[PDB]
């Protein structure tokens, strides 16, 4: 049986650990409301004192679910157990359900507001698994599923950038900007098939990941340091004459053996630019066809490449990934700054011998025989990113540690059905409704146990590294205080990074 | 299962292209409200300064769906692909669903208005596929399905003209107008069987087109110009003596060869008449039986025949089809005027030799061996028209490019069920309700690819012919602006006419 | 008669309407933070990155804009000269004698000058500027690219973009007058094979 | 709608300059395209969603 | 039958478009003449004012067919249709005939 | 005709630097180091790095 008085699902939660795989189960209560007055609009974002930066976006009457982050699928207990007991993991299968939908009418009679049920109202649900439309999600967005299961999950309006604004606008009648503008695409999600659900209906979605592993492995030595210091080498070295010092040809010392392996790539040369309101990055990636007007700075035609560092040790704080732990974080209050994992593949430098000292070269490009580790990711990192479609690319290693995929999990779009109301002159006036429901996400994670011949104990993540916080400062991290506020980790180690624990023999 | 909390369908959308056929899918949200106070009325339309023109119509308490136009079934992307890649197309099968119905009560307590659900209320739905009643639709009406999928679709009241008003009215007691009046038919749609649906119910309709193809083909030369200029002809010509010029009998020149093919028909002779409020057309088609009073002008007893031109090139703007792109268009703002497709079958003239020069003859009637192309239709044209039942007719080629059919797609009529309320004296008072729902239309279009032995490239429809518009004039045609307004094409070429692209060898 | 079976990579005609770095929602806030160093009198700041500027993980494709063509037209004139000169040889001429010009150097970087653009003559009788066709931007957002290096005040174009991780670009747009394929030479090692003239190397 | 290659982007050439690109003139000479767009480049037309 | 008065082939031409594949057919009349006096020679190319550039080449008494270009396999009509209607293409199979020799 | 532009290019290599210091050190033009932030590192780069 099914109907108004029958529920379409139940609450799933918790994790399940085995040797081969882990299953995380999460359910949230979500809220969907009418976005953008049920219409598509193309508006300009022109900031003041932004360094000439401007965007043009199409705002849709649609909102979407975003599952991309680890904190949303793992409790701090489960993340600890994951990074302590397993040497690598990747996502395998993802299953999403949307069910127990309640569509309600909003009645504003005055300062008061009352809520009734529209039992025949419905909600639009569309999953784009083919990535036929512009992608809704970007890594490190505020729009992710909540961390704690009992918070309401408010979806965000969907929108996309149809064009570079600086190249589309036509100033003193530019012919090539005229051609850029005429080609600006426009996407409506009503152009495809999707489900419409009433309150007794539910939907489900499955996705199969095909991924590369995420390794948490500590290198105790660099790749250049692996050799026996007591065995002599037959290699010889020639030192050129320097000033009064005579030239020499000699056998290389046993404790210094030349390595065939080299620092990974990274760009340390540049610095951030301009006021905070601009796009401020040491490296700016622009697209500027020939003939365009482009009256602004390069931030207008370009996107900042951050972090530039790669596996090179950041020289300054400008080169480090840092985020805010809550949406209310501002300035230096609530920000978490990446720190070295103390893996010997993650902090690297090249020095260029000038015949007297060594000098750091800031730009290490891609070179043969380079070896490095991928960025150590905490529980607050996004899981995946969208790899853009292109003819050619180099090795794909996003510097934020996300897994780049040709086909990430499809974005699920959700919308309130427009209920129009009559008017003497036909005008756009609709019934004011919203939907709340329950959404569950089960991801199956493939994992691998570790084995080691190391004699000594290894570093693990412990609760004794956590801090104390809250209203009276009597409660620890990952707990709630007097007022129900959740105490956030204040440092990067409290977020339990990967590649800090389990050693590997190179 | 089915009931209040179960949806009866889902949203369909998008197009699907193959070699043999194209499938367009469209869904709209529609609104039906009480029309005409639930009663049939026969009212006179007597305009002022109309040139004596007057109509009498029967207004029904019914509204109807109108699917007749190309813009409603094709996106500008799909229309472009259709007219670029295919040499002919016709509609094949049409399928309509009406589902997800919501009937709501309108409660007016004052300036405020609230909306509740009547779950036991119902809606009347009738499709006339036999054309037993008067036809609801006329080409080029405002009442068509909306172009963009996310706009609400407001149905229009149904009504018909029972009689010529000038011939029905009886003035100084006319005996033949007395007889016209007594024979005036009266049609109620309650005279037949139809479905009544509540909110959990839905309906479907199918229609099979039997049609003639719509050809998009460019003639690069006229039919009279096809011959070899270098081959001599054995035909001879006699030129009569003109003034001092002697008579001659001579062989026709190889570069001028007489043709057996002739200009298609059209009427250029007349001009439009009277003030704009009248029926203003160069040619007036009247029915005026003998004995009638007929005190007005001919516009009262007659209907204007527009456009008169046929395949003849319009001499003036009066002879060209022009429309307004939005219902808010007025004067020269927002009007699109037909232009020559530059096909060599579409702009034609006869010249009558007077023995000295040639002079255009304006009236070209139907004549043997006439050859012409049908009117080039854009995406804003109506698809079909109703061919009236009659004993005899000539070749059916509507000058607006519509496909005339004995049985077009049947009109679907929809009405709110009257819910009467009690009163002390039985009086006509009803419950104020309206219905909103979802209607989908899937048309299957039969298409044909082209093949050519032409060496050179051919004209195609490109986005670089489109214009820029909107609030800030930064956005192109067929896009939305800052305020959500859809930028309309401002010229006839921006509407992508057929017969401008793919050449044919006569 | 002769038969040959191609084993090839596709030739894509695809326009990118936006760059890979521009794909994100401008109205959704980001949790990323940015630190701006103290510059002169301007104080140091640590702040949340603006929603309309979101840092990208994708970067300009490679190309070499640094050099210029050399010498009279009769020489091998290219900004970049690829030479093979074993040790001990006499080599009394310039480097064009022992080397082959690498043209076009540009890659997916927008050509700064006409020297960096592919141009040909449409007939064998073409000479000077009569009959030559010069490549133009396709107006795809993967084909005209630049890196700018922030000096803490403005941005400055860096001419040499070498191969780097997470680079993404489109292959050269080819017209009907392009050669279809080229011969890929036999060698132990090579990098990603993407001839800058758009030919399919086999 | 998306950009397409059309013959209306072609030029006029030849002996008397009455004939278009990709055609032959009075003397049998084949009129060549004079610009890069007249050669119909790839990647100018069909959009893709990254 | 075959001999002096029997032709060994016919003229093929034109294109054929489907959804999965396109077939281009082209026939040319070619001329081969004696090259290099029927001998191999190794000559120096020493240009004047060439920036010291010089080549040494071996000239054979042989000539060759070169099919590498798009203009040779596609008419402007066919190229237009290719680049308007298709999002990607690659060559699959190539077949060459040499016949009707005089 | 005798100068035709090539689509192929020189392989990679680093010629910029020079060897450093006395023969007893690790003497190489290029030094590959791993030096996490916060460390004391009172010696030259040869101490934290491999040539």
């Amino acid at each position: 049986g099914s109907g108004v008085g029958i529920s379409t699902g139940g609450w799933v939660g918790g994790s399940y650990f085995t040797d081969s795989y882990v299953i995380t189960k999460n359910t949230r209560q979500f809220l969907v409301k009418i976005q953008n007055d049920h219409k598509y609009r193309t508006e300009n974002i022109i900031p003041s004192n932004a360094g000439g930066k401007s965007q043009r976006c199409v705002s849709t009457p649609w909102s979407y679910f975003n599952f991309n982050q680890y904190s949303s699928h793992f409790s701090p207990q489960d993340w600890q157990r994951l990074t302590n007991e397993y040497k690598r993991f990747k996502p395998r299968k993802m299953h999403v359900k949307i069910y127990n939908l309640q569509i309600k009418q909003i009645l504003s009679n005055g300062a008061d507001t009352t809520y009734n049920n529209d039992l025949t109202a419905g909600v639009h649900i569309f999953c784009d698994g083919e990535h036929a439309y512009p992608n809704a999600t970007h890594p490190w967005d505020e729009d992710v599923m909540p961390e704690l299961p009992y918070e309401t999950w408010y979806l965000f309006q969907y929108g996309y950038i149809p064009v570079i604004h600086e190249l589309a606008e036509m100033e003193d009648a530019n012919a090539v900007e005229k051609a850029i503008a005429l080609q600006i695409p426009f996407f409506m999600l009503e152009n495809s098939d999707h489900e419409v659900l009433r309150t007794g209906e539910s939907t489900e979605f499955t996705f199969d990941f095909d991924c590369e592993w995420i390794n948490n492995e500590r290198a105790y030595i660099p790749p250049g340091l692996m050799f026996n210091p007591k065995v002599p080498t037959r290699r010889a070295q020639y030192i050129r004459q320097h000033g009064n010092t005579a030239s020499s040809n000699t056998r290389i010392q046993p404790y210094a053996k030349p390595t065939s392996w080299m620092t990974g790539p990274g760009l340390l040369s540049a610095q951030r630019v301009g006021p905070a309101g601009s796009d401020t990055a040491s490296w700016m990636v622009v697209v500027n066809p020939d003939g365009t007007a482009v009256n602004s700075g390069m931030a207008g035609v370009g996107s900042g490449f951050d972090p530039p560092s790669g596996s090179l040790r950041p020289t300054d704080l400008e080169y480090k990934i840092q985020w805010y732990q809550t949406p209310e974080g501002t300035n230096s209050d609530g920000n978490i700054i990446s720190n070295p994992p103390l893996s010997m593949l993650r902090d690297q430098a090249l020095y260029r011998g000038n015949q007297t000292t060594y000098n750091l070269c800031s730009d290490v490009w891609m070179f043969p025989n380079q070896i490095w580790d991928r960025y150590p990711i905490t529980r607050e990192n996004p899981i995946w990113c969208k790899k853009p479609r292109s003819d050619k690319n180099t090795i794909i290693d996003p510097f934020d540690g996300t897994l780049a995929m040709d086909h990430p999990p499809g974005t699920i779009f959700i919308k309130m059905a427009k209920i129009p109301v009559p008017s003497n002159n036909n005008a756009d006036s609709y019934l004011n409704i919203y939907c709340t429901g329950q959404v569950s996400c089960e991801i199956v994670w493939e994992v691998e146990r570790y084995a080691t011949k190391n004699w000594r104990p290894e570093r693990r993540h412990t609760a004794l590294g956590l801090g104390i916080g809250g209203e009276e400062n009597i409660n620890p991290t990952y707990h709630v205080d007097k007022n129900g506020k959740y105490i956030q980790p204040t440092t990067w180690d409290m977020c339990y990074p990967i590649k800090t624990n389990i050693n590997k023999v190179l």
